[PDB]
């Protein structure tokens, strides 16, 4: 009984993290490029002229960083992964006026993410 329950837990967490990897690859996949490209790389605040970005956004996040964190064994559960993805979107909505096209793009990518995440075991 104890070994079986222990194995069930290991299997579940592993399946959940494999789903996370599939979702990250889906968001980085090329079918979503039209609205995902602003989230591929960290914001270069100097090139973009955004001297206040780090004052507003205390914990910047982007898909490239999440990928390096996942490749470096840093997510021990799917819920920490999901929190980093949602942070990326939350930062976009906090910094930008809702009428900016980048916010529309975030909403489209977030819908993709949430639809796939809602299917996590
Ligand atoms: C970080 C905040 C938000 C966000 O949440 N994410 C995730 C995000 C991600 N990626 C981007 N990309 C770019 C955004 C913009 C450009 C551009 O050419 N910007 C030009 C506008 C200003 C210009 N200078 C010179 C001329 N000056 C004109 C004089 C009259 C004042 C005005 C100031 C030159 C550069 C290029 C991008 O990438 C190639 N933007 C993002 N935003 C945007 C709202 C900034």
């Amino acid at each position: 009984a104890a070994y079986f329950q222990g194995a069930a837990s290991t299997v579940k967490v592993t399946e959940q993290l494999r789903h996370c990897s599939e979702i990250l690859k889906e968001m980085l996949a090329k079918k979503h490029f039209s609205y995902a490209w602003p989230f591929y790389n960290p914001v270069d605040v100097n090139a973009l002229g955004l001297h206040n970005y780090y004052d507003v956004v205390k914990n910047p996040m982007d898909l490239g960083t999440i990928k390096e964190k996942m490749d470096n064994q840093e997510y021990k559960d799917a819920y920490k992964f999901a929190a980093d993805v949602r942070l990326m979107f939350m930062n976009c909505y906090k910094y930008n006026p809702p009428d900016h096209e980048v916010v529309t793009m975030a909403r489209m990518l977030q819908d993709v993410f949430e639809t796939h995440f809602s299917k996590i075991p």
